[PDB]
């Protein structure tokens, strides 16, 4: 299969994408004081193998390396992270300036090739000072945020125009704090309510720092992981249970951050008491310029008396295709999400702000991958994506996870979801079959 790419509009946003703490390494470098994922990573257990960010990739000091991979790609985008620990390193007052002039030099040189930054405030490497204030249990970190945002903006919104807040709120607050699987690994759920809370609090509030600190005017969005959720069987029970799910994985972002409040029925299933203030839910509310799509998979629900509070499980995927990590491959799901973002919440502007997928690559002696699942997920991802295009849906671009091989979180460096190849003794990343064709398509669209 070849996917046909023509009816994207031109001025179609090919891209790539990373995040700081899974690819900078650099940990105790140029003033950077330890996130919370560096603490993380000190439990044992807590990541497969042991694994920990203290190297990655090493992208703080071969960023230049990266580039090559850019330019070698031919993408008009680079989705990437501003650590906040190596920015205001406590979370709070000085401001680290040889860690702002890094990004800042980051600004200077994909625009001096062509590429568009994208830039994401939060990506889960919340400053470990705050979490000893509490963390997202606590109201003030949002305004923390808030600060940093405006930092950050002043000095890079003339020249960056598109920014994402926050990078998969789920992912932070129920499996940090609810699953406890992620960093900070707290098991609460009423703490993990909060969280979520309090992290859509911070979304507004950086949006509004933003708009207000940017030299020229920002667009910016949230980040959220979507799945479709479908029962496992008609039962009603089922039916039900992945409509509970929907409201979990889904709704409990879209509906607060599009004025609609929070869902009714997945307040009641907390049973929570919300950490609210008169003017909060215009705050969450505020108005943004796009939507950021990251799909992975959809998910088979069943109702489950034994899950407390949700009362449902995910059960595999029925599709014969898995990646190396057990995820369905199921791009249909993909055009549906970007077309119900259209629908359903009247999205004006939709990016992909990640999709890939991670296998078992076996690498020559020169790191050289011929890695044809990745190649096809890929091709099968962007047919979906035309599809939705065809049928009137505003997506604006398509940014591929990612650039390279980097730390996949809990499950460390084996899950690969690069286009291409890091050997991670010497930092040496090598562009694989996928990332080749990648660029192949780019250049095929655009001429």
């Amino acid at each position: 299969f070849m996917v046909e790419l023509s009816p994207l509009r031109q001025d179609f946003v090919w891209g790539t994408a990373t995040s700081a703490y899974q690819i900078e390494g650099a940990v105790a470098d140029d003033g950077r004081l330890p996130s919370i994922w560096d603490t993380f990573c000190r439990v044992p257990g807590a990541i497969d193998n042991g694994d920990t960010g203290d190297v990655a990739c090493d992208s703080y000091h071969r960023w230049p390396e990266d580039l090559a991979l850019l330019k070698q790609l031919g993408v008009d985008a680079y989705r990437f992270s501003i650590a906040w620990p190596r920015v205001i390193p406590t979370g709070s007052g000085a401001v680290n300036t040889a860690g702002l002039d890094y990004y800042d030099r980051v600004v200077d040189d994909l625009l001096a090739e062509g590429i568009k930054p994208f830039v994401t405030l939060y990506h889960w490497d919340l400053p470990q000072a705050l979490q000893d204030l509490g963390g997202w249990d606590n109201r003030d970190t949002a305004y923390r945020f808030a600060e940093y945002a405006a930092v950050v903006g002043a000095k890079l919104g003339d020249r960056v125009r598109d920014w994402v807040t926050l990078n998969e709120p789920l992912c932070s607050a129920w499996i940090g704090h609810w699953e406890g699987r992620m960093a900070p690994g707290i098991t609460d759920p009423a703490i993990a309510v909060r969280a979520s809370y309090n992290l859509l609090l911070a979304h507004g509030l950086g949006v509004a720092a933003l708009r207000d600190a940017c030299p020229e005017p920002p667009a910016v969005g949230l980040v959220v992981n979507l799945s479709g959720c479908e029962p496992a069987s008609q039962s009603p029970e089922d039916i039900r249970a992945a409509r509970i799910a929907d409201g979990h994985f889904n709704r409990w972002w879209l509906d607060p951050t599009s004025g609609r409040g929070f869902p009714a029925d997945m307040v009641e299933t907390y049973g929570v008491e919300l950490p609210e203030r008169p003017g909060d839910l215009e705050i969450i509310a505020a108005p943004t310029d796009f939507i950021g799509l990251n799909y992975y998979f959809r998910q088979i629900i069943e109702a489950d008396g034994s899950v407390p509070v949700l009362g449902f499980s995910q059960v595999p995927g029925p599709n014969a295709e898995h990646t190396m990590i057990d995820w369905e491959v199921h791009p249909a799901g993909l055009e549906e999400l970007i077309l119900r973002l259209a629908k359903e919440y009247g999205a004006e502007k939709i990016y992909v702000t990640e999709n890939g997928s991670a296998w078992v690559d076996q690498p020559d002696a020169e790191f050289a991958v011929d890695d044809p699942d990745r190649t096809a997920y890929l091709e099968e991802h962007l047919a979906a994506c035309v599809r939705a295009v065809e049928q009137g849906a505003p997506l604006a671009g398509y940014f591929a996870w990612s650039l390279m091989d980097n730390f996949e979180w809990a499950r460390g460096y084996a899950p690969r979801f690069g286009l291409a190849y890091v050997d991670y003794p010497t930092g040496t990343r090598v562009m694989k079959t996928s990332g080749k064709r990648y660029a192949d398509l780019i250049r095929g669209h655009r001429e």
